[PDB]
């Protein structure tokens, strides 16, 4: 008769939106779904209290990077049955399928719900005035840096601010997504954060490939293509700066396309110049590959649930095509289920089509039980590198020393 | 020499504000203080990674309810010496002094930084139009409810919305602060969330007095005083609703006073009717006492720091009068150090003086190592009570059964 589901604040009216999403299921099954919205400030510790105590909801949202840890606690019900009903492994991008279980595991313990991915938004008016061909700028790392250098030299002023635009706005260390902002560059240089090599998971942040990609990215800020002020800010603050006409290029997710249609009094930017001058391109091809950061959230069923068959029906509903389209639109995310990408709500919008192009390059972190420790240690040492950038002190050798320290700490944490 | 400090996003420009705060210390000591801003989305797990790895800053911010858990890990340096230098135990409210150590511990492991406390904001225009005397409304629980009854009956319309105001806005279960919103009512009825007997803490949420206070509070929502919409929302959303003229009364912290002085175009609400009609009163006296929720943040020194003497000088500076006044203003919080309350920046503002009145009633949770699990389990079951409120189905008997379930789970966690 009732299911309890915990979600995070994924949409503008989290509880109301989720209740609208599930109303057809409630009517069809004659059950009530009770949703509780967990601040990302408290979600993780509420979810581990549920895991340790055996007292919790039926379903919980998990960040994709949380799946290995909570799975490793032995508290999640297998959901291979749900995933088979939805079309099995080949219904998902490989990157997304990796997030359905603890890394390496035979059985699924999480159902893909929606995907976060990042692509570059750009000011089409700024690139035109700089003489920057958007295709060349996003076809190679040399192209990207050459585009930022032309944007730096440009006399273009934003029509509202009457000031130059920064070529690239990115956070540095003061954001939740420090590693995610770096990951595409690591990967595109042929690197990785961790590798399963020489008979164990170990850091690869100090590999020559990883170092090349990290140095490429962080050196763009040292060369003057990123404002000093951006390095103090988080991702949300950078979004606001791009809305406000301060930034020619920045990475973000699909939600900005919706925000460009929403009035400022409702937290969008439809009244600003940027809303009418918006382009999107995937991350540029690196020397050793081309990768798009994927994250987002999955759903899991606690093994202590008293309602497992009904909760599995609700996972099949939430994971299936109609609800995938609807909730991706409510959240400004991309559906997890690839069949949902053909919906006209995506295909009729050229900017969302470019996000689907970006999705083809998708890559996630390994689903390690100890992922949060790896990421935390990687980000402490990436922040030390961003501190050198902020002072104009980043060199290849100083970066190598920081990633050797990171690698020692990560490798201890993985033992 | 550099010192490293981790903070959370306490002020509108977190990094730049903190750098401004410490610039005098840096000049005095010829040292650079490097700050990293951690989203409350990730600060806890970053601090436990630091604790387990030895890789971390010199100083970290901690929420007050985090002190027991991090102290129990054995990673914090004793700071009795810093606290004596700031005036010792009697420099602080007793509630704030409780947060300097793990409950029952001999040595202090945290230095009070700033205090979060809640009082009731009210629309002076709405109460006048409803014929409600603010002093009588906030002198007793029966006065409080009588005032809400007059506010429900009132034909007053907000001049901008041209709609009635809700008598009382409060979150229900979809907020980070579910227990904190309930705590003053539990305590004012003579109750508590936990009680020590023997060497054992146990739940007191099913105590007669706790039940009386929780039913009083939750039943105001079942009586029509609180909009259904409020019960879907978090504290920030409710703050926005009060700014937008939807709420006659709501509880929050001192930051709203600054927000009322700031234009909307800069993130405040100075253009709105509520900014021009703002009153503040402490929580009303209960039948068995009068208490104000305190939280906030402290600072701690990791025992693996290689700069403990200099870091303790920085704790003395951040803990001391000039920085206490400056930071409490940046954050919109109350200073932890009582001597700072005499500053003109507080005393020249009648609403901040009312917050200082409210502080005399301050109360905190016990500083238990397992606090987060207690609170998490308590909140799971209070959320089930909020769901009965939303249906008009909360009875004293139903609340008792829910709090007995909460108590069983809590008592298991504390064994
Ligand atoms: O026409 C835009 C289209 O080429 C792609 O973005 C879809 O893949
Ligand atoms: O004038 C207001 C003053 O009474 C107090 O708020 C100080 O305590
Ligand atoms: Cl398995
Ligand atoms: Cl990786
Ligand atoms: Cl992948
Ligand atoms: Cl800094
Ligand atoms: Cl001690
Ligand atoms: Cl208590
Ligand atoms: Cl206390
Ligand atoms: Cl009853």
């Amino acid at each position: 008769k009732t299911l309890e589901v915990w979600i995070m604040p994924n949409s503008p009216q989290p509880a109301e939106d989720f209740k609208a999403l599930v109303a057809p299921f409630e009517k069809a099954h004659g059950v009530e779904v009770k949703v509780t919205v967990l601040d990302w400030g408290v979600a993780w510790t509420k979810i581990t209290t549920a895991a340790t105590s055996g007292v919790g909801p039926d379903l919980t949202q998990l960040g994709t990077t949380w799946v290995g840890a909570i799975s490793a606690m032995g508290v999640l019900e297998p959901v291979d049955d749900v995933l088979e009903a939805l079309g099995g492994e080949k219904a998902y991008l490989p990157a997304v399928w990796r997030t359905t279980r603890l890394e390496g595991a035979r059985q699924a313990t999480a159902v893909p719900w929606f995907s976060e991915l990042r692509a570059f938004y750009y000011r089409t008016d700024a690139l035109k005035a700089a003489g920057v061909n958007p295709a060349e700028m996003f076809a190679s790392w040399q192209g990207f840096e050459a585009g930022l250098a032309r944007l730096k030299a440009s006399s273009f002023r934003d029509p509202e601010t009457k000031a130059p635009l920064a070529p690239l706005c990115t956070p540095g260390k003061n954001s939740w997504d420090v590693l995610h902002n770096a990951a595409p560059w690591i990967w595109g240089a042929g690197g990785e954060i961790v590798r399963q090599a020489g008979g164990r998971w170990q850091s690869a942040l100090n590999s020559p490939e990883s170092l090349e990609g990290l140095y490429f990215f962080l050196s763009l800020a040292q060369k003057g293509y990123v404002p000093a002020e951006s390095l103090e800010k988080n991702t949300a603050q950078i979004e606001a700066d791009f809305q406000a006409g301060k930034c020619a290029v920045f990475a973000s997710g699909p939600w900005m396309i919706q925000r460009a249609q929403v009035p400022e009094a409702k937290g969008g930017f439809a009244e600003r110049t940027a809303a009418k001058n918006l382009g999107v391109a995937p991350y540029p091809a690196g020397p050793k590959g081309r990768y798009t950061f994927f994250g987002g959230s999955n759903l899991a069923l606690f093994n202590f649930s008293k309602n497992k068959p009904l909760a599995k029906e609700l996972l099949k509903y939430l994971g299936g095509p109609e609800a995938q389209v609807r909730y991706a639109q409510m959240t400004g995310m991309l559906p997890a289920l690839r069949s949902a990408w053909s919906d006209p709500s995506f295909q009729q919008n050229p900017l969302l089509r470019t996000f689907i192009q970006a999705a083809q390059f998708g890559r996630t972190y390994p689903s390690l039980a100890g992922w949060g420790g790896v990421e935390n240690l990687a980000v402490q040492h990436l922040g030390m590198a961003w501190d050198l950038v902020a002072q104009g002190r980043l060199t290849r050798e100083a970066l190598k020393d920081l990633m050797d320290k990171a690698s020692a700490a990560i490798n201890q944490a993985l033992r």
